[PDB]
């Protein structure tokens, strides 16, 4: 077996085969059914949705309609038709109105469509919302119980605006912008940092659904909110946007160890006038403190209300996030703030002790709580009872669907004698819990896959992984009689589906290894015999694939049984023009970490196209999802648990081994090693632990100190860095640059200058570190498009010269 | 010819040949009479000198014989004057009349005496620690002249007095809050801000009054002109911290060019001092009319003091593009008390005279720029309205020379009363007589320590020079009143630094030439007796001896060329070690090539400039050439470059490199390696950027990539305001050329301290940008929690081993020339 030598380019040669092999748009997304209820008409359903209709253009709202028939023998290809007339990110929408509500650039704009005003055959101008507020507004929002009003942020502070009478307010002090941020680290409204990049949550404040009839003809609107204090929080500066402009902007980063934010509910209680006029604004706080009523909670991970407005409702995390608590808080709960203290006990008397917070659902977990975003509230047929759907990985270690039924108690606590409450006081006995799903595989609950519920059939749709690991598919369920799981996708491919709000369509995002990404609508029905039952049928193409591009070839998806008593999924580029009797330099690309899965049939060819390219040039690629990984359960992710950087490289090793056994063509001499983030630090590892196995390693904006990172991420695996003294030392690459190799050409590190997710003082530490004992590296610094040109560019020339070419070999 | 290919050793071997092949000379020299008849000494000299090794900069004497043995040579011994302290001293203060010493050792402030009326102590003497109540460090101390039972210091950026045996604390000025944050409270007092400290070589902001003023009740006045700075309107900059586990950035103020410099102003604190040495009362006084008023046109405050009798304070002052320097004397009685009451406040404006008025004694421009020195020595005043001095300029001759000037003190044409502003030439004095004491193609030295001592018993004038070399600094004498023949006192064959005795009986020499290690050695002075004016010296004793050529070093040939540019241009030649026949060998040249700095000279460098000598020893030649802009060759060569930087200089180093590759064939033009800091990092990106032909790799560091980015004082000296001179900042700007830069790897290494406060890691990272849009590519090495220079050994043992290292893979070993 002769070692293979790839062809050494120039770095102008390289640059120009870069250049002319990378010569995308977002699919359509949030989708919105509205029906036609038009009988004349040959449309059912205008079904709107947002993006972006070419590479250049900016992401925007658009519409196609749904025909009540099609012909079978063709393929209906649905047609784009613009909404409206900088781009837009989200909407909001209210039924019986047709009124659309959406920021595009700093503006706030409302058009009407498919309400009694009808549906429109071209584009909208929209009609922009007035302000007297000097800044940029964000988060705005539809007041459901009544379109005229709209919510927004502007400088950390709740505002109102009337898009009618044209009447502005604002509803919370807690900012004062013109002060320094070192005494007023306040917020209304707002996510905070942690819960915005660990645990996506984007908003801080959400409107009551419906509204309370005042005596006069008038009604109060409600908003509950998040309020936080962010002044005990750690301050870190990174250096601005504009190099030119030798600053640092100071941000809060509540480090792992450190201080979280200052967290507590509120409530702002506007009375508005029998015509749209603001009456008055009660703005009002818990009776008791967060800290008293919600013993032990450190963050408010998810929050709303229930569909008649009469809780407000939140899910709620201890610190080490092995804790959540599901909690309905009423409104009575809360009373106006007065700084005067005779008035504020007023009002605490007032008050009954019959009002207190319900707990509704309590889990636990030796492992971690992760977050999802599926929580569904049935409407409330007895006064004493809620009835939800939930999703848990706590019973099974397998994230399944939960009917619950739980009691609203009178609580034992009374705070007329006035103690602090025990821990279970205000817990709610569980009625019920049945098990919708089961089985050694996982619903989905992140990143956009959610549950429909139809209450009329008494059916749930979810996204899982039943079929596979390695593809998400639809199915649907009894809630009732819970038994067959009725998959509604094709195999084959991976889907990401939206069903229709009448749960009578569905679309699905599918692609596969070797096929792109296809929107595609599905026509759901039942037959006459049983409404249970539920098929399908292909209906029209909203986006059609590209088809198989010659110049990508996709991997191969292969696995192996571990000694570690798992099944390892992994990726393998072959390389192009495969010589026999010859063995290739191996890249391993790796991420690693949790809360990913790299591996799996969808197409890779448009995020990892540069894979098939390293391919093409001569290398052997290999991609495979360690340890921790996502979309396995419970238990295969927590392996790594206080372990940090001690288990990744066995399996990855492991699988380069099983590879080289059987594929000949792997030259395990020369192997290198390259990821991003998590990826960069086990990069870092890997040449750490295994310099006998890794030639070169390739760090991307790796992690290298773990008490620099968040409280958010870090301590849900890592745990508080007391109580794990040595897993957070042999988990940073750091302190144990000792280890790093005496050879130079070896080590890579690549940083974002600017980077605030993981911070340029991770690299700098560590170089710092390097410097010390006397180690060799090399350095890319990307400050502020063209400086992703430039890394690839850098790493398909760093390979060559040090891994793939025969200079590499001579270098030794 | 053959090339020659460097031993290729590995990082670790590397490591170990650099380990393998790895403190202050007596300096502040000051001489003190003995007036002991039956003894045998006539001066005791005091010092400060490390004794050797890691060992603290302190404190020694040593003792002049009147009488020596011409037979052999004498030895001196150094006495320590302090014992160990119940950390090290840079700087000390003395007062004649009563012995007190005065200095800071590392936090403390501490006060000796000995050569007083008290006598010469035979043994150590202990330290006395000023007593303070202050919470922070202290700065800056002096002694006051006028009475030495006074100090005074810096304290969070304010003027405190204390008095060393009253035990009396005192602040006098209320400018810096030391509390609140340093975004709204940017005042101080006392204190040389950034541009002034780091470009004018002043450190001091204030100045004790030398003499006192009596009162009716038997007490005294004593004075302190101070430098009061607003440094709210200069920009802010971020850089991060020593500690960088704090993910923090601390601010400080950076006058970057065209930009806002200090708001500046003088101010005088009156002192009131009762019989028994008690302060009665302290009257923080302001000028009657503000700075911009009554210093029409000045931006720096340059240098400032007091004439010897305390009557008049001096400054020296700049415009903004530092081609105007005015000496100015400022009476006392142009300060007026500060009062909030603006009634008040104008009934002590009309009690001052309107005869009453600055002076500007001398003024001076030029074409190119005003480099300051620090050379000025004002005679006794005997007539009443005439002022005598000494200065130096190359605004005349365009070489700096001393100049005997005698100003007439006019009452001034502008009068206060009638409330307009001065006219621009309203304040200038009458040059009654201006003798050039010397002249030439050759300067005399104020700077780094050169100046000048007057005899003004035998009308003389002590300098240094470099009228017999530019290659080497020499004593020289001649007289002030019948300026003729310049006498040198110091031997040729080496470079001198000399320290002249305040008697005029002796000097002390620091000296070195390129083969001999620094030496320092005591020379007595004599006339004979016809004739005091010839001047003759006499080796007396050793202070410091040579510890010997050592055989790790080979020192450099001394080479020169006639330049096209019609200049002599200077240069060093290291010759490989072990040179073998009939082949050629991969070049590295060093550069530095800026102003104000002389890199080829005949001094001792196998010191500073050891690891050129290792260089040499794996099998590399090293050049160094003082190309056009460089110092000690007059105003007019330095200007070279004016308006200019970044184009003239690597003409003048490729020019010197062909001189030398064509008159030796063991240079290998095919592998030219090219590497320099600051300037010379600079310019090794220049050289790259413009000659790809000539060099094959480019090691920058420190290197200025974008002028914008660096402080005013520099900057404008030399390229003038940016709005004026869009192309000079362009064309001197390898930022803004990044396209320029070779699209080949291997060729370009940047290497700068993350936390550099005078060069700022901007400069890389925006060149770095610019390198990225472009496409190009470039090696990187970033040295973190280091300031100026590479002061943590751990990590210039890591630069030089990457530096060499670098060298070894992409220009001198076998590898390097098949890589390509
Ligand atoms: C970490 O999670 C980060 C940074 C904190 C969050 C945003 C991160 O992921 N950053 C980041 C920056 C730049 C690119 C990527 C993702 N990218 C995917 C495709 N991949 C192409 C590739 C892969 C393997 C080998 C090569 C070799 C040469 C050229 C391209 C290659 C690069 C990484 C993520
Ligand atoms: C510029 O003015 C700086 C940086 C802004 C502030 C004072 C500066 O000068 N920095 C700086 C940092 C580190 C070292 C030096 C001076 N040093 C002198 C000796 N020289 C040795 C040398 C020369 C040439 C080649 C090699 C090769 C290997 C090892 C040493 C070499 C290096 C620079 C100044
Ligand atoms: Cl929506
Ligand atoms: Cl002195």
């Amino acid at each position: 077996l002769e070692p293979f030598y790839v062809e050494r380019y120039s770095w102008s040669q390289l640059k120009k085969l870069l250049a002319d092999t990378r010569k995308m748009a977002k699919a359509p997304h949030d989708f919105m059914f509205v029906k036609r209820n038009d009988p004349d008409g040959p449309h059912s359903d205008r079904i709107y949705y947002l993006a972006m209709s070419g590479e250049n253009r900016e992401n925007t709202l658009f519409y196609s309609e749904i025909p009540k028939t099609i012909n079978r023998a063709a393929v209906l290809m649905l047609s784009w038709k613009p909404l409206l007339d900088v781009g837009i990110a989200s909407y909001d929408y209210h039924q019986g109105s047709g009124t659309f509500l959406f920021q595009a650039g700093s503006g706030i704009y409302h058009v009407k469509d498919g309400g009694p005003q009808g549906f429109t055959q071209q584009p909208l101008r929209p009609n922009l919302v007035e302000t007297s507020c000097p800044n940029i507004r964000m988060d705005p929002k539809l007041c459901p119980a009544d379109p005229d009003w709209i919510a927004f942020i502007h400088s950390n502070d709740i505002w109102i605006s009337n898009i009618v009478t044209r009447e502005e307010r604002r509803l919370t002090y807690v900012h004062n912008e013109l002060a320094n941020m070192e005494e007023d680290a306040r917020s209304a409204g707002v996510a905070t940092f942690v819960l915005q990049e660990e645990f996506d949550r984007y908003s801080g404040y959400w409107w009551c659904p419906k509204a309370e009839t005042t005596p006069s003809g008038g009604k109060i609107l409600r908003i509950l909110y998040e309020e936080n204090d962010e002044s005990e929080v750690e301050i870190i500066h990174v250096t601005s946007p504009m190099l030119e402009t030798r600053r640092a902007d100071s941000f809060r980063y509540p480090k792992t160890g450190t201080a979280n934010p200052k967290v507590t509910f509120k409530m702002s209680e506007i009375m508005i006038d029998a015509e749209g006029r603001i009456i008055d604004v009660i703005d009002k706080e818990l009776i008791q403190p967060f800290e008293i009523l919600f013993e032990g909670v450190e963050y408010i991970a998810r929050a709303g209300w229930t569909p008649e407005g009469k809780y407000a409702w939140s899910i709620l995390l201890d610190r080490s996030q092995t804790r959540l608590q599901i909690v309905l808080i009423s409104p009575e709960l809360f009373i106006p703030v007065e700084d005067d203290v005779m008035e504020r006990q007023r009002l605490i008397e007032s008050v009954p002790d019959s009002v207190t917070p319900l707990i509704i659902y309590e889990e636990t977990t030796d492992i971690w709580i992760n977050i999802h975003d599926i929580f569904h509230v049935f409407p409330q047929s007895h006064e004493e009872e809620i009835e939800f759907i939930f999703a848990s990985e706590c019973k099974t270690g397998f994230r399944h669907l939960y009917k619950i039924t739980s009691i609203l108690k009178e609580s034992k606590y009374k705070r007329s004698s006035g103690g602090l409450p025990a821990p279970s006081d205000f817990k709610c006995p569980i009625k019920e819990e049945i098990a919708i799903t089961s089985g050694e595989w996982e619903v989905l609950g992140r990143h956009g896959s959610n549950i429909q519920v139809d209450e009329v059939r008494r059916l749930v749709y979810f996204e899982g992984t039943k079929d596979s690991p390695l593809e998400h598919h639809l199915y649907v369920v009894s809630y009732v009689n819970p038994g067959e799981v009725t998959r509604l996708t094709d195999r084959g491919y991976s889907h990401s589906c939206c069903i229709s709000q009448h749960c009578d369509f569905f679309i699905s995002k599918y692609s596969n290894q070797k096929n792109p990404h296809c929107v595609s609508l599905y026509k759901l029905s039942s037959p006459e015999d049983d409404p249970t039952c539920k098929t399908k049928e292909f209906w029209a193409t909203i986006l059609d694939s590209a088809g198989p591009l010659p110049d990508y070839t996709p991997p191969e998806i292969f696995s192996f049984e571990s000694t570690t008593g798992f099944t390892l999924y992994g990726m393998l580029y072959k390389p192009h023009d495969l010589q026999p009797g010859k063995k290739y330099p191996t890249v391993l690309f790796i991420y690693g970490g949790p809360q990913v899965q790299l591996v799996n049939n969808r197409f890779k060819g448009v995020k990892y196209f540069r894979l098939n390219t390293l391919a093409s040039l001569g290398y052997v690629v290999v991609v495979i999802d360690n340890r921790g990984s996502c979309h396995r359960g419970l238990k295969f992710e927590g392996a790594f648990k206080y372990k940090m950087g001690q288990i990744e490289i066995d399996d990855q090793v492991e699988g380069l081994q099983y590879l080289a056994s059987r594929y000949d063509f792997i030259d395990l001499d020369r192997v290198g090693i390259h990821g991003w983030s998590y990826g960069g630090y086990l990069s870092l590892m890997a040449l750490m632990q295994r310099s006998d196995i890794f030639r070169v390693a390739i760090a991307g904006a790796p992690v290298t100190l773990w008490i620099f990172y968040d409280t958010g991420y870090t301590e849900r695996y890592m745990g508080h860095p007391d109580q794990n003294e040595q897993g957070y030392y042999l988990g940073s690459v750091a302190m144990q640059a000792e280890k790093f190799p005496s050879e130079p050409n070896r080590l890579l590190l690549l940083h974002g200058f600017l980077d605030e997710n993981v911070h340029f003082a991770h690299t700098s530490i560590l170089l710092s570190f390097l410097v010390r004992a006397g180690k060799p590296y090399d350095l890319q610094i990307y400050p502020q498009p063209e400086s992703g040109e430039h890394y690839e560019l850098h790493l398909l020339h760093y390979l060559q010269e040090n891994l793939g070419s025969r200079i590499a070999a001579l270098k030794v």
